[PDB]
Order: C-alpha cells, then structure tokens, then sequence
C-alpha cells in the first residue's frame, strides 16, 4: 500500500493517468487522492499506479 | 452529439472503455449513461468515444 504524502498515478475522466499525492489511507481498501490543480477523488488501491 | 438510448464508449475507474447507454443529454454538455451492469455515471462529451 501506498502512504500518506506519497505521489501515485490516479485516473482522471480523460480516461488517462496524472501524477496525485495521497491525501487519506481508508480502512476500505481506498484512497482520497488529489491531483496538481487540487482536484480530490476516492480511488480504489486497485486502480492506481507506481508514479516514479 | 449522442442520442438518448445510443450506446458510447465511457471511461470507467479502472481508465478502460465500455460500453454504456445514453439515458439523457444535458444540455451543459455532459451525458447519463448507464454501464451494463445498471452503473449510471455523467460525463461530459469530450470524454465518450463512439462505440461500432
């Protein structure tokens, strides 16, 4: 799992990748991510990516 | 643009394509559609390919 203030690629509506930094760690299995412009989104761990 | 009952490619969580029907047009620019599996989901236009 990937952490608090840790970089991931999230999914946006384009249906493409972007870089977002782990805002929330939820007991569910998700994450609340934010991306650069401060747009924030409940993600599964699933359907996230390594950002390196 | 799509009609209603037309079927579109719309981006899913996962940032795959599937299929999904048109259930409304709004007149912002965005769509309802509806997954096969009975997910409903609004997008916006740029954001849904044709599906043939």
């Amino acid at each position: 799992e990937f952490q608090i203030n840790e970089q991931v690629l999230a999914c946006w509506s384009d249906c493409r990748f972007y870089p977002a930094k782990v805002t929330a760690v939820n007991k569910d299995g998700t994450y609340t991510v934010k991306f650069y412009d401060g747009v924030v989104q409940t993600v599964k761990h699933i359907h996230v990516k390594a950002f390196s």
